[PDB]
């Protein structure tokens, strides 16, 4: 069970979630349970409709800019699964046992879509229900998720499970290992022993400057702390490395379109 962190958000008619410079700290997937939603991806400048069988995948270490809008009147529950790095790395012996195909894939897609059948959605639902009803062996989930990811990578002809030595993974592991450190460019270069010229590409490829990058990682770090049931916003701001509650709230509102305490309540309730 520890391999997954899950949440279910309610969404009334024609209301919209809006995410800007949302940093994806760990592999995430989401789907709606009924009705129709509109997804506008500002990174790919595309909009499209999703239904109860559309699974949307967000790649680890991407910077997401999209909105999700309900086009139903009946309320909609959005389920989100965050997959722990421990579990992702246990899959490697399944995805990369098929590596000669995988070298020919590209690395441009951060938000992937899968139209699946009922069984796939029954499995992910039970994941979202904390396996209260059906329990699943570690081998079943490893086979299921590795097979799921390789189907989606095949569809887009692009790698989804990145590898450890990717520059942006090194930057982001480093920042997350010491969230309250006063990070500057010079620290990244010195820890990774890598020229600014080369590391720079990972931030411009994602449309961020250094400050918005650090801020996005800290917002996700703070969202992770809110999910643990820690409830004090003032503590969460300082624990996530911000210098004031005001600055944390301003960045949070800019990223999530909701105030930190509004989000903290969407979790515990
Ligand atoms: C709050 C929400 C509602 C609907 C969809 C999505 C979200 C957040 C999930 C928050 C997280 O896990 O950090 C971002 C990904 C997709």
């Amino acid at each position: 069970k520890k391999s997954f962190q899950t949440n279910v958000y309610r969404m009334s008619k024609f209301d919209t979630y809006i995410f800007n410079n949302l940093y994806i700290n760990d592999y995430k997937m989401f789907w709606i349970d009924s009705g129709i939603a509109k997804l506008i991806d500002k990174n790919c400048l595309v909009s499209y409709e999703i239904n109860s069988s559309s699974i949307i995948l967000l790649k680890k270490n991407s910077i997401q800019r999209f909105s999700l809008t309900s086009l139903s009147d009946e309320n909609i529950n959005v389920s989100v699964i965050t997959i722990s790095d421990s579990f992702i790395r246990s899959l490697k012996s399944y995805i990369l046992g098929d590596l000669m195909i995988r070298n020919l894939y590209s690395e441009n897609k951060d938000l992937l879509l899968w139209n699946c059948e009922h069984n796939d959605i029954a499995v992910l639902s039970e994941v979202v229900n904390g396996f209260r009803e059906i329990n699943y062996s570690d081998e079943f989930l490893k086979v299921f998720f590795s097979g799921f990811f390789s189907k989606v990578e095949k569809k887009y002809n692009s790698i989804f499970i990145t590898d450890d030595l990717d520059a942006m993974e090194k930057i982001s592991c480093l920042v997350k290992s010491d969230i309250t450190r006063n990070w500057r460019w010079a620290d990244i270069c010195g820890e990774l022993r890598t020229n600014r010229m080369i590391l720079k590409k990972e931030l411009e490829s994602r449309g961020v400057k250094f400050r918005e990058l650090i801020n996005s990682i800290r917002i996700s770090y703070s969202i992770s702390l809110m999910k643990t049931g820690e409830f004090k916003i003032k503590q969460i701001a300082y624990q996530s490395g911000f210098a004031s509650v005001s600055y944390f709230s301003t960045v949070f509102k800019s990223t999530m379109n909701v105030a930190p305490s509004e989000y903290l309540f969407m979790l515990t309730g």
